[PDB]
């Protein structure tokens, strides 16, 4: 009771100052590469690399590509790709059905900011999708170089 | 009795974040942080001129570098040092020429001038960077240096 | 007893939030640098050193250089290698008495993966060692430039 009590108010002192750590390492973790919006959190690698092995990095890391959701996700990630001045690739393809974007799970995108004119499909072939410093999208081959972004 | 067995269980799993906690901070700040007291500097890697340094800063969260004791210098200077690049420190004299003041305005508590600065050269210098070997130096703020912020 | 127990019920919920924070935070670090393995933590700086350069960065980071002591460290190390390219110095050298190879302590080894032939003290001149892509180690000189690779 009065041991349990103030046993409490000790434990509870040390959780508040590891609250308190913790935000100030995460701020200092996302400086430079890094961007929060909402729960999420996207990290670029600082590289480019063809989508195949960008994908590969991001699910062996334990995340995915960057799949921005709003306006609000789009703008975060906008940041990293104007900050390294280098568009990225995001998650989304439409491999399986052509014209059909989709995340990796298989569902169809609740939100999209393609450039004018996209996505085209230009020559046939771009099944996967950039994202420019102007924060627009543009369908791109996936054989192409980009940013490596990914999201937590 | 139930909540003595919730506190207990709480203990444990405090302990396990704590240490968890106590390893990764490490982690982090290798190769680009110093932890000086309570505060953190932590370098981008690169150089651009102040206006673009300071607004990286702030938008992180903090601020550029500011040094208020002989400690924290020491710090700050392990990281340039380090990366063998000059830094700014958040410090300018841009409101009143011949006073210094952190972005609040504040008047400097601590200052490590190489002699004969600051000397406001070619009239034109209202920021500061430190070199190398600590000592500070008032330069052009449209000039580039090291970007080190503190959180 | 009655407000013990709305404070328990709240301190829980602060603990259950760190752990979920903490969980998302250590992907996040250790994307693109590091690795973890068991207990430990291997982190690359990204660039090249000289045997006593890397090996004084991480001693006063807390750590110490790169020292795999089976085949499930060896391989996570593997991946921070394959990852930039470069192969990196381990912290085992054999300066104290050629041909006897020891971690920083003075303890022999319990685990090696030495390359056929290694380790060759080629020229007379090799006390350090290097991990290679593949895995394998080599004994090579101190004064060479490798990965620089710390463990926590
Ligand atoms: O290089 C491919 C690229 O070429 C132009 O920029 C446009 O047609 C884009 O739609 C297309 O993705
Ligand atoms: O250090 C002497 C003098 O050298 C240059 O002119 C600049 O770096 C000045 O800021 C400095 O005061
Ligand atoms: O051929 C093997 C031999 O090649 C070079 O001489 C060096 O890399 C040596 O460290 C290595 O033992
Ligand atoms: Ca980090
Ligand atoms: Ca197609
Ligand atoms: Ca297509
Ligand atoms: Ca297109
Ligand atoms: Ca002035
Ligand atoms: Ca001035
Ligand atoms: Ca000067
Ligand atoms: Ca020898
Ligand atoms: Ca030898
Ligand atoms: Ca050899």
């Amino acid at each position: 009771v009065a041991s349990l009590r103030q046993q409490v108010e000790a434990l509870q002192g040390q959780v508040q100052h590891l609250q308190a750590a913790f935000s100030q390492y995460k701020k200092v973790e996302l400086f430079p590469n890094g961007q929060s919006v909402g729960e999420k959190i996207f990290k670029t690698a600082g590289f480019v690399k063809p989508f195949t092995e960008a994908q590969l990095l991001c699910t062996q890391a334990g995340g995915q590509l960057a799949s921005p959701r709003s306006a609000a996700e789009n703008a975060a990630l906008q940041q990293l790709v104007v900050a390294k001045n280098e568009a990225a690739f995001l998650s989304m393809t439409d491999s399986k059905t052509e014209g059909k974007f989709t995340y990796p799970t298989g569902e169809s995108l609740v939100y999209s900011n393609w450039a004018p004119g996209e996505p085209n499909d230009d020559g046939g072939s771009e099944d996967c999708v950039e994202i420019f410093t102007n924060g627009k999208w543009n369908d791109r081959a996936c054989g192409e170089k980009r940013l490596v972004v990914c999201e937590f």
